[PDB]
This record gives C-alpha cells, sequence and structure tokens, in this order.
C-alpha cells in the first residue's frame, strides 16, 4: 500500500515558473517551447516494490519503472542521461536526478485532490498541479 494514494491517472491543470526552471536545467529553447505547451498526463501505478511513473503529452511519452531507494539510469524528455534514484520521504516521492556534476530535485506530493509537482534546479522551483483525470 506503498504510494495508494498516487496510484491513478493525473491531468496537468497549472504550471508556474516551469521555462525558468527548464532554462536552469539547460534545456534549449525549441524543447522548452514545445515541452512548455504540453498538457502532460501522468499515469502511476504499482505492482509489488515496482513503481511505473508514466508521463503522456503531444511532446513525448515517457516511462520509468523503479524501486525505491535503488538506482536507475533515465533518458529524459529533454534527452538527458541522468542517474536517479527515487525515494519516499514523509509520504513524499522525492526524485533526484543526478548527470555532468549537476543534480535537480521533482517532487510529488498529495495535497487535498491534487498531485503536486515541485521541480528544483538549484535556486529556481517550479509548481506543477495535476487532478485526477
Ligand atoms: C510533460 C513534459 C514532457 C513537459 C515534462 C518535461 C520535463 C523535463 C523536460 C524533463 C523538465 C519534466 O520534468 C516534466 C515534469 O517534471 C512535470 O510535469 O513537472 C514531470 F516529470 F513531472 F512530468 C514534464
Amino acid at each position: 500500500h506503498m504510494c495508494d494514494a498516487f496510484v491513478g491517472t493525473w491531468k496537468l491543470v497549472s504550471s508556474e515558473n516551469f521555462d525558468d526552471y527548464m532554462k536552469e536545467v539547460g534545456v534549449g529553447f525549441a524543447t522548452r517551447k514545445v515541452a512548455g505547451m504540453a498538457k502532460p498526463n501522468m499515469i502511476i501505478s504499482v505492482n509489488g516494490d515496482v513503481i511505473t511513473i508514466k508521463s503522456e503529452s503531444t511532446f513525448k511519452n515517457t516511462e520509468i519503472s523503479f524501486i525505491l531507494g535503488q538506482e536507475f539510469d533515465e533518458v529524459t524528455a529533454d534527452d538527458r542521461k541522468v542517474k536517479s534514484t527515487i525515494t519516499l520521504d514523509g509520504g513524499v516521492l522525492v526524485h533526484v536526478q543526478k548527470w555532468d556534476g549537476k543534480s535537480t530535485t521533482i517532487k510529488r506530493k498529495r495535497e487535498d485532490d491534487k498531485l503536486v509537482v515541485e521541480c528544483v534546479m538549484k535556486g529556481v522551483t517550479s509548481t506543477r498541479v495535476y487532478e485526477r483525470a
């Protein structure tokens, strides 16, 4: 029953500061413009110890599967090759991506009927709000 409140299909309903987050990460102009326009769904499922997170949009369809605390290699939607570890910290899914001596953290949390995603790169934070589809 790890992660029960995250499981389901979620749709993006608001975004703040996402372009600036992407700039800080190093995403190029054209990808920022097209990715920033995306209205993704996020589909989260659990089977045993394996969590799967899919992101589906007109820009890209991506999927990660992982076990909490166990590092994995990820190719991000902007084509970074990163080493990722996802843990549960006080009910928050904390996703750390490492590449080229850099690091970014993406947190997913349940707040009321929303799934709130906070993306941090150095001092820049983007907040993305999803609701059930
Ligand atoms: C949906 C899409 C492809 C625009 C997208 C692209 C990225 C980048 C480019 C890797 C920064 C990203 O981080 C996120 C996400 O962080 C968000 O919604 O905030 C995630 F992962 F939660 F879906 C979405």
